[PDB]
């Protein structure tokens, strides 16, 4: 019958775990976003936020300077009921100078995964550039550069 | 009239932000578990691991012992191809006795949000039970005594 058993993520499965299907799981991803916001306050490093139009909330990001000194874009959501209407790009582009004003440089990064096309586009409109950097996560790092 | 702005997440929106209607978006959640791993890779109390069945991953877990000395079930979850057929009920059973194995503890710690319903009777069942903590996130902290 079953063979239940765990692996350490490593660069044999983590692609597999990143795409592992959740699309209905509602309560579940109440959990994972009441993880997500614990882990941001355990560390003053990161740093969570609601998006808002007005009263409405509409998204989330969490970001932070980490220990290089870069500054990252670490999550960045929209939720569904507010998609293909503009905020993303709006609510991204805000974040982006939000960042740069509070901290001393002026570069911010992320990384994304090699099929994610909605979201390359979104940041590619907004000024990010492949870098040619790897994440520790094998994703590809993505660079703003202000000027 | 756009008027986009940000706040701080406080007991005042945090459920709200816990409740974004996020959870038909497939590409944002290879995101979302990247940075998972990102985050439990950079640092040494947590770890992440694939749940298996033979070579089938069927879920994903991860884990810590904090710096206050209490063990946490941090995430878990089952791949929505494999629910409802009791892998729920037996990784989590294995990975309890995995983690008493590995740690000095007898005790394991969660925290759920109220109307999940299925985790408060899962955990339940395996043994947990509210301690009557909260959580820094305002969820109710269960907990498991070998
Ligand atoms: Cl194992
Ligand atoms: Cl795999
Ligand atoms: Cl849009
Ligand atoms: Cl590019
Ligand atoms: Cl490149
Ligand atoms: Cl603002
Ligand atoms: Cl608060
Ligand atoms: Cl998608
Ligand atoms: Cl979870
Ligand atoms: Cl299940
Ligand atoms: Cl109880
Ligand atoms: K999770
Ligand atoms: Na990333
Ligand atoms: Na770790
Ligand atoms: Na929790």
């Amino acid at each position: 019958a079953m063979e239940i058993h765990f692996e350490k993520v490593t660069s044999d499965n983590r692609k597999a775990v990143e795409n592992l299907q959740v699309f209905a799981e509602q309560q579940a991803f109440i959990e994972s976003m009441a993880e997500n916001l614990k882990e941001s306050d355990q560390f003053p490093e990161w740093e969570s936020a609601g998006i808002y139009d007005g009263n409405q909330l509409i998204g989330y990001a969490m970001y932070g300077r980490w220990q290089d000194g870069r500054v990252w874009l670490d999550r960045f959501l929209i939720d569904q009921r507010f998609q293909g209407q503009g905020y993303g790009k709006a609510a991204c582009r805000l974040l982006m100078l939000k960042l740069i004003e509070k901290y001393q440089t002026n570069k911010l990064y992320l990384s994304v995964y090699d099929t994610n096309s909605s979201a390359i586009r979104l940041y590619q409109q907004l000024g990010f550039v492949f870098n040619g950097e790897l994440d520790t996560n094998g994703e590809r790092v993505m660079e703003w550069t202000h000027q």
